[PDB]
């Protein structure tokens, strides 16, 4: 076989799950948040997939 | 076989799930948030797939 | 077989789910939010697939 | 002060919440269930306040 | 002070929460269940307040 | 002071939380279950407050 890419690729065979992201966010897993009280300014309380920027 | 791409690709065979994103957000998983009180300015309380920018 | 693309592609066979997004948002999973009180200015309380920009 | 009861009582002062139950079920809290697939006969999948009897 | 009861009582002062139950079930807390696949016959998957009887 | 009871009592002062149960189940705390796959017949997967009987 042969494969040429520029990016971004995701090549496989017999694969159960695949995610390709250029961005950007993709949420595919089970996630449960139970919460009672959040205060303070400003607190990130429970972040699973998380990125942050400034300029 | 042969494969040429420029991006962004997602190639597979016999694959149960696939996500390709250029963006942008895609939510495909189970997610349950139960919450009672959120205060403070400004707090990200429970973020699963999350990105943030400024210029 | 052979495959040529410019992007963005999503090629597969025998695949249960596929999402291709250029944007933009696609919501395909189960999601339940139960909530009692949200205050503060301004707090993102429970975001699953989330992106944010400014210029 | 003085207090006589036979039951069932719930006496207090300066109290934010009170529940008195003879029964019977009372649901006062935040609850979020997100779910994708439930099978089997017969499975209790996610029970929070739960009682069960037979005779 | 003085207090006479037969049961079931719940006496207090300056109390934030109270529950009196004769039963029976009372759900007052935050609870979040996220779930993808439940099988088998029969499996209790995620039970928080739970009782079970037979005769 | 003086206190007479038959049961079941719960006497206090300056108390933040109280639970009296004759039963029966009371759920007052924060609880989050995230789960992907439950099989087998029959498996109790994640039980927090749990009792079980037979006759």
């Amino acid at each position: 076989k042969k494969g040429v890419v520029h990016g971004v690729a995701t090549v496989a065979e017999k694969t159960k799950e695949q995610v390709t992201n250029v961005g950007g966010a993709v949420v595919t897993g089970v996630t449960a948040v139970a919460q009672k009280t959040v205060e303070g300014a400003g607190s990130i309380a429970a972040a699973t997939g998380f990125v942050k920027k400034d300029q």
